[PDB]
């Protein structure tokens, strides 16, 4: 499973942040870039063991990779993802990068691929339960996406979850839908509602959904809204999402192009309950017409 590491071989460089527990630092080990998560209190010891067990089973290109661990002190050593979070790319600090409809779709494809892996694990499936752009890392010039979990999430939370229902892996599907909307519009979902989280939960529980997107292709709108549905059983599985997104990528070439051009990005307030997309689908419609007569 894992490869044990001695803590003296870890050159700790800089602290990245603190999630639910522990602390994440950038570091170097045997002359490779690594991100480490180290324990801080004895209180956290069991939480690490759980996470260490989960990560030792997981091996997928679109999920963060576990190199090894030391047990004194207990510390997880990951392959360092360099490009920062998807949240940062979408909404982070000046200057923001330009990205295409192809990047958007490729990000969401890569996310469905990683979640479908987690949902398919044997003997028991892993559910993410906290899918959102701050938990989605980008690498290789912003072209490759890695799922992770640092441990408010209300804007991406399936209604059955925050209402204390016996939820399933379908909750991840709901989140994926919200993220799809988000990367396409480059807007924060339910940003106008605001206040505390329960105001968003109230809205979504009552059926509120992100506003519809102008000129959005019907095959994409159809997928997106199925994922949003109140009844979990009417949401597609991740495997179906992977399949559909894989087929759709045929009409979205260029996703291997690195993010490099800066972007002065105005957010024109979309009134009348319908917003404009950030990305441009003109090339999709053209490529689609060519194929369909
Ligand atoms: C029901 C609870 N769920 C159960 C299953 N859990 C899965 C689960 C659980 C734990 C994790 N662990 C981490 O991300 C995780 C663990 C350790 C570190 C250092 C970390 O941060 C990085 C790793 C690599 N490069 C980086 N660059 C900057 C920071 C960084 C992330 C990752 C997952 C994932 F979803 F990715 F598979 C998610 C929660």
């Amino acid at each position: 499973s894992l490869h044990m590491i001695d803590y003296k071989e870890i050159e700790v460089e800089e602290v990245v942040g603190r999630g639910a527990f522990g602390v994440v630092c950038k570091a170097k080990w045997r002359a490779k870039d690594v991100a480490i998560k180290q324990i801080e209190s004895e209180s956290e010891r069991k939480a690490f063991i759980v996470e260490l067990r989960q990560l030792s089973r997981v091996n997928h290109p679109n999920i963060v990779k576990l190199y090894g661990a030391c047990l004194n002190p207990v510390c997880l050593v990951m392959e360092y993802a360099e490009g920062g979070s998807l949240y940062n790319v979408l909404h982070g600090a000046e200057p923001l990068p330009y990205y295409t409809a192809a990047h958007a779709m490729s990000w969401c494809l890569q996310c469905s691929q990683g979640v479908a892996y987690l949902h398919s694990m044997q003997p028991k499936a892993l559910i993410h339960r906290d899918l959102k752009p701050p938990n989605l890392l980008l690498v290789a010039g912003g072209t490759v996406l890695k799922i992770c979990d640092f441990g408010g999430s209300a804007a991406w939370m399936a209604p059955e979850v925050f209402e204390g229902s016996n939820y399933s892996e379908k909750c991840d599907v709901f989140s994926w839908g919200i993220i799809l909307w988000e990367v396409i519009t480059r807007r924060k979902p339910f940003d106008e509602i605001g206040g505390p989280a329960f105001r968003i939960m109230w809205a979504v529980h009552n059926g509120t959904r992100p506003p519809l997107i102008k000129n959005l292709p019907k095959p994409i709108e159809s997928l997106m809204t199925r994922c949003w549905s109140k009844d979990p059983s009417q949401r597609p599985s991740m495997e179906e999402i992977v399949k559909i997104m894989t087929h759709l990528m045929r009409y979205f070439p260029g996703a291997d192009e690195p993010l490099q051009y800066p972007c002065q990005h105005s957010l024109p307030p979309g009134e009348d309950g319908r917003v404009e997309p950030y990305v441009d689908f003109a090339e999709f419609y053209r490529l689609w017409s060519v194929d369909h007569g």
